[PDB]
């Protein structure tokens, strides 16, 4: 992690911070900068990442040449736009920030991602299960296990009034918490939800091993939750419709 | 339903009607007093029409003794707070307006009910595909088809600035929808989704007809949710942890 290392001081210099009046949060715009400055040439905004990628291969037009330009299958899948947007992209024509994008934030720096979000605060969705097992399987289908890091850093405020203050912090890092600890909210569209604050961390084993131990912990929810949809809504009514 | 037979009164009294800045829509405190008003008498508060029941027995006590005074297994099961919160009630310690109560506003009259909903505007959700499926059941192992209707009353505005303008209503009936026409999502808690005006009121057969074709729906769809779940979520992930 790249934010960890100057973490005390975001941490510090947040937990006594101000703002005024979903909804929306500007305690992540105070992040972007804190890094933005401190951490120029590593930070990046993910459309930003992405707008920065393509105006450096301007030659490269078309969305499967510049899908190439990742040079990394699960890179490309956390990151990218979809092709046809891919495609309509031009120099002039600039992508913009986007509501779904994996990342609030992108630290990049010597071909290493930092996959970092930015929680304020019935635990928040923090990544459907899904996406983190397709991302898992591109790992291990393409053997990148030194390529990026999911982490978080979180922000606590207390209402005073139309303002809003910070009061502490969190930072946490996805792949240092064991797979089967992460809570999957499958009612609320498979989202996974903790705070960071309450995350784990104590994860030994390596990148490849946390992999297979989400993806084992991912099918056994999967199939379980499947099973149990069948002997709640289906076996109990049969007798009413056959 | 109660409300319709001066739905058309409702409906121009507050087309155009106003008020100041989920959220909250006081456009429904609107209906209640329209009700309360010109139709004293039948218009409840759910809680409110529970305190009316036990305050009507104060010689009964205890959930079990109260639970009876429902005189029918759905409606206790539509309306009946937990045995807990029943057993505690105590005349001066009346139940208070709740979040999750069935109806926004109930209408009685003459042993027969009327859960009222109001919606105010991505589909609202409407109702648990599971509680609608319970709730079929025991009209049929009960046979009460003529007990009750759940009838949905919406109103749309429009931002003025800090203010919000009524531009027009839809009144539509449950019951007389097509039961496989009502969309379920899944993801989303398996909530019912639909907006009033768009919702089917095509439905001919009896009420119980309609009961046994939403189950056979239900049942249909959450077993073909989990099949799609093992397909999706479990056999194309197991080459990665067998």
């Amino acid at each position: 992690s790249f934010i960890k290392p100057i973490y005390q001081d975001i941490n510090s210099i947040l937990i006594g911070q101000k703002v005024k009046r979903a909804a929306g949060e500007p305690f992540e715009k105070l992040v972007y900068k804190f890094l933005k400055e401190n951490l120029s040439d590593l930070t990046f905004k993910q459309y930003e990442y992405l707008n920065d990628l393509f105006m450096k291969n301007p030659a490269i037009i078309g969305h499967e040449a510049r899908y190439k330009l990742f040079n990394s299958p699960t890179l490309l899948f956390l990151l990218s736009r979809g092709k046809a947007a891919t495609e309509n992209w031009s120099i002039e024509n600039l992508f913009e920030e986007k509501q779904n994008d994996t990342a609030d934030i992108l630290l990049v720096k010597n071909q290493f991602y930092e996959l970092l979000d930015v929680k304020t605060r019935q635990s928040p969705n923090i990544i459907s299960a899904y996406k983190l097992a397709q991302t898992c399987a591109k790992m291990i289908d393409n053997k990148e296990f030194d390529l990026f890091d999911i982490n978080y850093l979180e922000v606590d405020w207390e209402l005073n009034g139309e303002d809003l203050v910070c009061v502490s912090t969190s930072f946490a890092e996805l792949f240092k918490s064991e797979p089967s600890e992460l809570y999957i909210n499958w009612a609320a569209a498979m989202q996974i939800q903790f705070h960071v604050r309450d995350l784990d961390q104590g994860f030994n084993g390596t990148r490849e091993e946390w992999a297979k131990s989400y993806l084992k912990h991912f099918v056994t929810q999967a199939e379980q939750r499947a099973i149990s949809m069948i002997d709640k809504f289906v076996k109990p009514f049969k007798k009413y419709i056959l």
